[PDB]
């Protein structure tokens, strides 16, 4: 059966216990931790593309008050739908399964200024989602997996000094 497993789940859970934060900038910022998954149960002979997007978690924004994240207001209109294509795409099932699939180069941004960046709203929570798209398929089969351990709030600057310190410790 198709299995897509989060790598470094214990590391992601250390960030999630604090409430994870990812910086967004005009020119875009790489994630830490990096989203990496292990894959089994693809057809080794078939070709697939791997896509990444970010699903809005809430109908409200967040704010960091007295050392705690709390509901912070009505949300901004939804960020434009941005999909990141994994640069190894398209590739054989065997390629994707032989070693973990790393999204190390995706950049998160708060400005539509190109470069295959993912636009996110500051102070909104997002959950990474990976899609596996089968190549040459008249039915356009897609599979989608969500990674709850990897939820984070987009920020222009770290709010929680424990997150600032964890990012330095593990990166
Ligand atoms: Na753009």
């Amino acid at each position: 059966e198709l299995r897509v497993g989060l790598e470094e789940s214990e590391l992601w859970l250390r960030f999630k216990e604090l409430t994870n934060e990812m910086i967004v900038t005009k020119n875009g910022r790489r994630m830490f931790p990096v989203l990496k998954v292990n894959v089994s149960g693809l057809d080794p002979n078939a070709m697939y593309s791997f896509l990444l997007d970010f699903v809005a978690a809430d109908n409200h924004r967040w704010k960091y008050v007295n050392g705690e994240w709390v509901p912070g207001g009505k949300p901004e209109p939804q960020a434009p739908s941005c999909v990141y294509i994994h640069p190894d795409s398209p590739n054989f099932g065997a390629h994707w399964m032989k070693a973990p699939v790393s999204f190390s180069k995706v950049k998160l941004t708060n400005k539509l200024n190109g470069g295959g960046q993912i636009m996110l709203n500051s102070l909104h929570k997002y959950e990474p989602r990976i899609h596996i798209v089968r190549v040459g398929d008249p039915q356009r089969m897609i599979t989608s997996h969500c990674f709850p351990e990897t939820q984070f709030i987009a920020v222009t600057a770290y709010q929680n000094e424990e997150i600032t310190a964890l990012k330095i410790k593990y990166n």
